[PDB]
């Protein structure tokens, strides 16, 4: 198990407004086309191995960036993950329907958060929290991401449906 | 007997099921076989971005463009010279 | 980590030595067998075909040390050890 | 066009390296999963042979993969999977030999092959009573022995010659 030319690893493809399981890589190749080369052995395109963002999780921890394993762009699959293959998941986020189209309910407190990120790019909290069905405080939470920080089905239904207007006028 | 410059291949495209042949060139790379059949199909660039695509020989379990060589420098007359007849490649738009 | 698949590290003698998946919830008495196919083997080769199991750095020993229960899965005997054992598949 | 009759043609090769290539034709209802032992009989070798067999399928110049690739179900039949794809596809059969001089295959046979059968005759035989039976003549029986470089033996003869030594023996 080492030695050996590849190494499995466990692997998890996502995209949100079974499938996940071992792929045996190089473990000779570049850490930081790890990946890409998941990716591949998957059926993706070249350049979907580019809209695609990584997070790499121990165990049942918080999983964190691949920038955070290692800052060599030299090192390896194996240089890295030679001893902890069998306890980590790697988490492959691949960035078509849009918001304003989901329906009311389908919203969770992750599609809610996205939703309330790209508003405040050209808006501000009080004035948001004044027609959007949240309060101030509820949505500094979110935005935060601590910890938590809860929306209810309730408003997260009532926060789309909002949404959804509010975009359509 | 197809010493052209192209070979055609044959595409499925899911998501409403979109299928017809589309002539590749031969000097392009193997791994762009997806990019290129999209492209040609009638699609976006942005479309290959968000695209799995399966390959196909006869009645057998498709297998990811990796399955079928592991050289990156492979043309598609390398890999497909021989088989493009009995090959449909089936691709999948996320 | 728990999907369908475990990685089981083989060595095939008579050389052939690396990684295989194999569907955890098998019978841990096909191993071989299911090892085997995955490789290239025929039906028939496995088997005439002896297996031992070496953990880590210890002498390896017959996959029947393993267990007796012939109702147990390879995720069974595996899933907390497929990462310290190699499986070495001798052909006669 | 073909579509029907009871068989199928099967292009296999054979390595043991004597690499040994040859269409063979076998039952289209069997199942896939025996295609390595029945392509082997078919092909004029014993089951012994088929106990060592490697056997990886190839279309075109594509990574040679197991048969347990091509399929998952386990009923599948060599028509199935082989119909429409006959005549891209090798069987690329690796065995663990050579086979008993009688079970190679006898349009395997080359002129080396019937000098050692020559010999394990010769060792238990005299030259009158083997050019007797077999299909020499005494002359040629003469110039195979006692010349390492006489090769010229025919085909024809050479396939003639191991048909009767796989008979008696």
């Amino acid at each position: 198990p080492g030695s050996g030319t590849m190494l499995p690893v466990f692997c998890v493809v996502e995209h949100y407004e079974e499938h996940a399981e071992f792929v045996l890589v190089r473990k000779d190749m570049l850490f930081n086309q790890l990946i890409e080369m998941a990716l591949l052995s998957l059926g993706y395109s070249h350049s979907s191995a580019a809209q695609a963002k990584g997070l790499i999780q121990v165990g049942k921890w918080n999983p964190v960036p691949l920038s955070y394993v290692t800052d060599a762009p030299d090192a390896t699959v194996a240089d890295m993950l030679q001893d902890v293959y069998h306890v980590v998941t790697l988490k492959i986020q691949l960035h078509c329907p849009k918001l304003e189209d989901l329906p009311p309910e389908q919203w969770s407190h992750t599609t809610v958060r996205n939703a309330l990120k790209d508003l405040l790019k050209d808006m501000n909290q009080s004035s948001l929290a004044k027609e959007c069905p949240l309060s101030q405080s509820m949505i500094s939470s979110i935005v935060n991401s601590t910890y938590y920080a809860n929306v209810s089905a309730a408003k997260c239904q009532e926060f789309g449906r909002w949404y959804k207007h509010f975009k359509k006028t």
